[PDB]
């Protein structure tokens, strides 16, 4: 073995590379090199240094203490055709040499799974190139500059951390975690910041709604209107709930407009069918539409609002981005303008009643599509 | 016809399938013209069969990434022109190989040849997929797509592009069968949704709701003599609502297709009242003029007249006459030209005419139709 191109994944393989069942895991970028220069972004491939005097000495200390020495790195420049391969791989070649000591380097090359936090450069590691020999994960490491680090962590840093990728790569692995300086020079652990969702524990427990006394679906014609943000799963529990149970779909993202939106809910009404309006309607005006809607035709209006939090529903996204190759990407734009636009749905405006629909675990997901799920989708 | 080697002549629809084509439970479903590929010359028609180019670079490895995440790989386009004569069978087919040549990839490709329920936005074509074309494996159609440019975008809906979109009918096709749809632009290259208009008339709209004439305190049929004068569009349901609530209750039936002259229809409605029978005037009726004719036979035999105003907008009778074309083999088809020149003749009937009352029919669903009948009539049938 030496270099391996494989599916959005390079592997190289040096030569005293030896499988273990412990392994000391290293991010490249701000870990064990850094930019001579003092940018952030290369200027040239010899735009580097080994970024601590005392790295290649552990290195070795580590080595002879049986840890598989790995670099997990995310190249992004790779994929779309910025960085070209052959000149990264020269890169990492001389890098190692002047380690000198055995490494085994796993490259993402583009998005997705491999990409940090996603964990599946560890599974490759496991699965494919670690000889059949088990990993004991609590008797190993990962390292990494992406530590999500508050404002003011040391004299000197007065910034935050751009990211928390590494942190959240060992998190997604379980992984026991240190930052560069922390590991190198034996630095106190530095005050950090997770993101305010975990989605490692969510499950699919709990009420589909709330209050549970209520009645989810009525046996007579109504309107229900639907609140929440892009992403936060309407459509999906619109479908599987409402619209399978007999009620007619009203969707602006398939009717290109609020008129015919009105007009739809209206012409529903007449054929006495029961209508859900499958929008984000993030304020009173829109809503109102749908509401007099409801009192023309003289059937009653309920809301649904869907609970989940803006980092919910960006996970969200981001999960779909993953999986689905067809899903149009919802931008921050369009994120940060529904929650600017957001008035909280209250019974003044003219409903009947307000369900609230709690953010859970899609049940009727796979086994392995339930673990990507539960893993932080960004740093 | 199931599993074929290549191409395979249909009833109005021509397959194809490469080698290499396996069946699945999902599909990555195209257009060809102005979505997979676009002139080369830049005109509307092609100039050659190798007047032609992919449309943008990024397509072949995202139809590679397709295959590979399982999706089934097909193309649903409309090729009037062979059916019409214009376009010989034989080109296209050579055309299409030449394509999927450059594409790398194994597809299905499925050709509507005429009018009917193969031309899309009419889910003939897809229906054809899930029954005959793959294996005996549904198709989840919420985990599919369908990807096509007549999307009915507004004008300068990206920059160099001052023309709105010349149909609606790729959008439509999968509105009609519950597919999510995109554009090339936003599936191939990640722009952001364009803003578009979907026709005014909605098929779905229409049912056996609502009353079946108003005023509901009035009545349609008559103890006493009358002359009814019918008023509506070609295509409005005029004959089919007189037929049900009129003739078989013993009214007169005059109608200009069937008799051949307009003077051939005023000596039958004088005969008829003659007769002391009460008589229905199932003409298209748009002008004052031409149903004043009617109103004056009412007077001379003393009896009252009523008019008869169908709901029916041109949109609405459009697509009643393409809903016959498809179901109806004995349907003689009513042209453009016939339903231009009656919009452009029409005059609101008024009391002042000389009518006693005037009712108005709602466009309401055609009777008696069985469930495979009625999925169909909600489907937009024109792009």
């Amino acid at each position: 073995l030496g270099w391996e191109s494989l599916k959005k994944l390079l592997v190289f393989t040096a030569s005293g590379v030896k499988p273990q069942g412990k392994v000391a895991a290293f991010d490249l970028d701000g870990t064990l090199i850094t930019t001579r220069s003092g940018k952030v972004f290369p200027t040239s491939p010899s735009d580097w240094r080994i970024l601590y005097p005392e790295i290649p000495k552990k290195l070795q200390e580590l080595a002879a203490e049986g840890y598989k020495l790995v670099i997990f790195t995310n190249q992004m420049g790779i994929g779309r055709g910025k960085l070209p391969a052959e000149v990264f791989k020269g890169k990492v070649e001389a890098v190692l040499e002047k380690l000198g000591v055995p490494f085994q380097v796993l490259v993402a090359t583009h998005a997705g799974l491999n990409r940090k936090p996603v964990s599946g450069m560890w599974d490759h590691l496991q699965e494919q190139a670690n000889e059949g020999i088990p990993i004991s994960v609590e008797d190993s490491v990962f390292v990494g500059d992406a530590a999500g680090r508050l404002a003011n962590w040391a004299p000197g840093r007065k910034k935050k951390d751009f990211s928390c990728a590494d942190r959240l790569f060992a998190l997604n692995v379980g992984l026991p975690f240190a930052t560069p300086e922390e590991f190198f020079l034996k630095w106190p652990a530095a005050r950090f910041e997770l993101p305010a969702f975990d989605p490692r524990t969510i499950s699919s427990a709990g009420p589909l709604y709330l209050p549970e006394s209520s009645s989810l679906l009525s046996p007579n014609p109504e309107v229900v209107v639907a609140v929440g943000f892009p992403g936060a799963g309407k459509s999906t529990f619109i479908q599987e709930h409402l619209v399978s149970a007999g009620y007619v779909h009203v969707n602006r993202d398939t009717l290109g407009s609020w008129q015919r939106c009105v007009s739809s809910c209206q012409a529903a009404l007449r054929q006495g069918k029961r209508v859900v309006i499958d929008n984000t309607n993030p304020d009173v005006p829109s809503r109102a539409r749908y509401i007099q809607c409801a009192k023309d035709a003289g059937v009653p209006c309920r809301c649904f609002n869907f609970c989940a939090t803006i980092e919910q529903a960006r996970h969200n996204n981001r999960f779909r981005e993953m999986t689905d190759p067809s899903h149009a990407p919802v931008s921050d734009m369009v994120m940060f303008s529904y929650r600017k636009q957001f008035e909280p749905p209250t019974l003044a405006e003219g409903f009947l009643e307000i369900l609230e629909i709690p953010f859970r675990l899609q049940e009727h997901l796979d086994p392995a599509l339930q673990r990507l799920y539960r893993q932080f989708s960004e740093g």
